[PDB]
């Protein structure tokens, strides 16, 4: 139980758009349901061996199907843990790195695997010893929030007030705690039509609290943020997306997975459940595949026999009664030739109009966590978690024990600040970061502690992603609602049935692994239903309650 | 005279933020002023040989200085015309392509060089024979606006009414026509605090006209636009930016330069004025350089003698009393080591927070303008200017005469639609565009007419730009105001004087060539002033009236 020890019922990612108890579904001893025995052993294609792909595969295998996973690049997708030269257990998190404990469906799989987690070192948490804020050449050091000048407290207070006055934050959170669905939906559904079409930035600037403060206060709020770095990158996003972040504590109480979160997908791959339908004891996704996913998918089409024909990179064509796609949504045009008649024209527009955000990270390894040392004159740590308006933006320090090498994320950038780095090689990104940090820390010799190889990523640049994660712009609620409900196919024409989607791009909470796991499980219900299956009476699943508690539809 | 023949005083790009008559300044027989003879021949460095750099060089040469232009990549910057294999006069416009005749300072140079222009083929203009709109698989063909279904006219009506009700469009345009400065500033200054912090989308959705229409109406408005393609890409931008586009007719009455707009910067380079101060007859920028700009700049610092030290790619270091930089703003951090004390901390923030937009274009050549042929059954053109929600977005047809080859821009994309193409090679971009067009035109064999080589660009990818052009996000008014005014140095500390900036990123109107020219001319005044010069009493210039009619400052 990683929840904060505050004596309350815990905040979880429980809707608010679809407040279904994924955790309870997953933990119930009846299982996720059954498929008729005569269909046991039939294949279902799953494009993408990211977390959504492998979650859907694992559970469908448990239901007595043979998932067939395809993966065009690397195992784990945006959960990716690259090992530094010559080390064991020392990694850089290139995608997902800090996992809110509200992510109960994600953590089900973490615990099923027996993996260890620890608090992530976000600013001003017990996990981080100190934080340095550097803005317009003015540098502030703090071991607790009270060490900061008054403006920073004025900003936090205004933010908390805008959420309470503007969104009924307190009431929503209590309903989440209690899992009081009618109440949560009443409270949430009111916000949906009021904020789809307005931005994060608009919410802030027009709120009472910020409107009476200087421009500089909301500016500073953009650059330094509310617990997890500056979110000026997301000022443009629809406010509903942000409401979702804060209401479900995605931005608080976060852990990193010891040894790398890539152990989650790699472990699901290899995991042998005690009880599968159909399959013999000792069966895993890996044993069913003979060890690897298939190669990348090049084409999806409807075959004359009514099945879906999937052709790989090397022209191998295989037929399936159903196909789940988990690649980011653009790839169904840019990377796969997906026959158009497989989605409605309304669906294509959702898939095609979804915006993906940009992200950069640059990492080095260091011989020891030297930042813990004290400057004798000042009493400060030699280095801190760094928030700045310089090009690095966010710098994060990873302590692996005094007797092991440290890891430093030199820069974690979003959007514009990511785009600055796009065409530059690793050596240049490192240099620029180190020069930026030398300005903030003139006395600290970081370069002198650096060992191993540097590691960078730009998710935008990779043709298998075309972005770090979705970001909902204002007015995209309708596209999301279509994509999120696509697993409910009882009213679709026959020509559109049997193909499914999932991923954090399908979810209402992109950039958060829980969104990939929950939509993945919705698709599991959908695929089960497609094979003539159904949930157990004592353990109803997504599609059994979707029509009553799913996301509101808006007007045409 | 390329202005519309409507018998009115023409709309020009006259403010509204700084309603200075650049064209009058330029055309006045007295010239732009003078610099004391004792400083004739001294050097001023100019970073970048795009339009802002070459304009500033040209005029400073005329004032008796020796500009020294640096260029790290290609001549002309974002005015780029690439010639297709084996051809003469047949180009693709990779940057700037359609130049609003309201751009009177830009067209001063076009006409000084004697270049020929013709109306650009935008949808439903005399320059275009027909337009095809393709949305959610429904295709509409039109030779005049009246051929379109009713919804499209409801959209245009609502857009025009939102501008009239919401922005006093009529009154502002009249004040622009009359060059009534007090009135224009009154009418504009009211809008500045009201729309800095709000998006284009918010302007549209909350306007009376669109709020009573369906979502689908503003959705279609995003995909199809108001004369120059769909601008859903800019829905996130501050509304002040859009107001500036429409109020100054940037989006109407556009011409292309025959033979390519790159002839403008290449012609300025080579142009020999009748009278320069100091320089002998026959002097050009080219003759003054020996033919070529210097190579790229790697560093700018304050030398111990007070001058500015500029070090090129090859380590050659040269000293200057002044330096103009015209590269896009990020490059003063990514591409040049620009000493931090050379700009104020408020300026660095403007420079570093500015957002750059993405843009893609894919072009092919064809043996003849076969699109003009008629399908005998339908009476339609074989192909039209195409607006679509497919990945191409906008397709443009260039007729060079029946006896010459045609040029087709298969796709001109912004933002997300640009990002789709980022990592893909030209061949892939062409194929995707042709497969999208096949769907819209199943009977037209475009591929069969294609000849020559394909041409693509992604401005985001190029380390000498890092974007196509700035796009002001809500709340960016203050950063633009800082950048726009930086050429006024009378109250700066000494350590910050002598460096200047210019470019369409400095301007209020990014993505428009007139913004680069006007800011370039402000920099001209600033540099003249820096060398102890002044304008002629009968021809006052930017910095002589800036304190009285320049851009309003906003509160802290
Ligand atoms: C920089 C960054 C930081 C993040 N930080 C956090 C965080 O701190 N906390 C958090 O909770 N979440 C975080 N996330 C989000 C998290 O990583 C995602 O929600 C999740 O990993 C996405 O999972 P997915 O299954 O939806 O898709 P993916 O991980 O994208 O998996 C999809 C797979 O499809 C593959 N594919 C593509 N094309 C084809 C093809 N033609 N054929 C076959 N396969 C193909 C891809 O290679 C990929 O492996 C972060 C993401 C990024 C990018
Ligand atoms: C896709 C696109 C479409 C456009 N369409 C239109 C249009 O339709 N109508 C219109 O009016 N305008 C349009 N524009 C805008 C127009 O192209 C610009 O406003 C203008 O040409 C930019 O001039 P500039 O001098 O500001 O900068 P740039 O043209 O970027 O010039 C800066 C120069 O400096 C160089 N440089 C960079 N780093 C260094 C270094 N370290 N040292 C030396 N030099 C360096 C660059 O290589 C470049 O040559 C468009 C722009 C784009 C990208
Ligand atoms: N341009 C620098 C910052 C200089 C100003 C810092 N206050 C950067 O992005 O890192
Ligand atoms: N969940 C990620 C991304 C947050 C920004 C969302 N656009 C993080 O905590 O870093
Ligand atoms: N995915 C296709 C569009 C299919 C739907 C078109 N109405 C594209 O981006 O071009
Ligand atoms: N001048 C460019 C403007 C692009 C939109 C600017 N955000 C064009 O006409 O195509």
């Amino acid at each position: 139980n990683r929840h904060p020890a505050d004596g309350k019922k815990p905040i979880t990612i429980f809707g608010p758009d679809f407040p279904f108890a994924f955790d309870d579904w997953l933990e119930h001893p009846a299982g996720l349901g059954s498929i008729p025995a005569a269909r046991h052993g039939e294949e279902v294609a799953i494009v993408g061996a990211g977390i959504a792909g492998l979650v859907a595969a694992y559970e469908l295998m448990k239901l007595g199907l043979k998932p067939v996973v395809y993966e065009a690049s690397k195992m784990g997708g945006r959960l990716r843990s690259q090992a530094f030269n010559g080390t064991d257990g020392i990694i850089a998190e290139l995608g997902g790195m800090r996992f809110p404990v509200s992510s109960t469906a994600f953590y089900h799989y973490v615990d099923k695997l027996g993996l260890e987690t620890k608090p992530f070192p976000n600013p001003l948490t017990p996990a981080s010893r100190s934080t340095v804020i550097d803005l317009e050449g003015q540098t502030y050091y703090a071991e607790k929030a009270a060490d900061l000048p008054a403006l920073f407290q004025e900003v936090t207070d205004a933010w908390a007030d805008a959420l309470e006055s503007g969104a009924r934050f307190g009431d929503i959170q209590q309903a989440i705690r209690d899992r009081d669905v009618p109440r949560l939906k009443e409270l949430w559904n009111t916000l949906v039509p009021l904020w789809d079409d307005r931005t994060f930035y608009d919410f802030v600037a027009t709120s009472k609290a910020f409107a009476k403060l200087s421009f500089q206060h909301r500016e500073v709020f953009g650059q330094v943020g509310f617990g997890t770095g500056g979110w000026d990158s997301d000022f443009p996003n629809s406010m509903l997306e942000i409401f979702r972040v804060v209401m479900t504590n995605c931005d608080d109480h976060q852990h990193l997975v010891v040894g790398g979160v890539e152990q989650v997908p790699q472990g699901i791959w290899r995991h042998v459940p005690e009880r599968c339908a159909h399959w013999p004891e000792g069966t895993s996704l890996s044993s069913l595949h003979g060890g690897a996913p298939r190669t990348g998918v090049k084409r999806i089409a409807r075959a004359s026999d009514g099945r879906l024909a999937v052709t790989d990179n090397w022209g191998d064509c295989r037929h399936y009664a159903a196909v789940l796609t988990t690649c980011q949504s653009w790839l169904l045009t840019t990377q796969i030739d997906c026959e158009e008649s497989l989605f409605s024209q309304k669906m294509w527009m959702a898939l095609d109009r979804t915006r993906y955000m940009q992200s950069s990270k640059t990492f080095v390894m260091v011989d020891r966590p030297f930042w813990k040392d004290k400057d004798p004159e000042t009493g400060r740590d030699l280095m801190s978690m760094t928030l700045t308006d310089r090009l690095t933006r966010g710098t994060y320090l990873f302590d692996n024990g005094d007797d092991k090498p440290g890891v430093i994320c030199l820069s974690y950038a979003w959007m514009s600040d990511a785009l600055k780095m796009l065409p530059h090689p690793v050596e240049k990104r490192v240099q620029l970061a180190l020069d930026a940090l030398k300005k903030i820390y003139p006395k600290t010799d970081i370069a002198g502690h650096i060992i191993g190889d540097p590691i960078t990523i730009s998710w935008e640049a990779d043709p298998h992603f075309l972005g770090a994660f979705k970001g909902a712009l204002p007015g995209h609620y309708r596209y999301n609602q279509r994509m999120y409900a696509h697993f409910m196919q009882a009213q679709m024409p026959v020509e559109q049935r049997g193909i499914f989607i999932a991923g954090d791009d399908v979810s209402w909470t992109p950039a958060w692994v829980e969104g990939a796991v929950q939509t993945s499980l919705n698709a599991v219900w959908g695929i089960m239903n497609h094979f003539g299956g159904k949930t157990h009476a004592d353990n109803p699943g997504p599609g059994d309650v979707f029509d009553e508690i799913g996301q509101i539809a808006l007007a045409d």
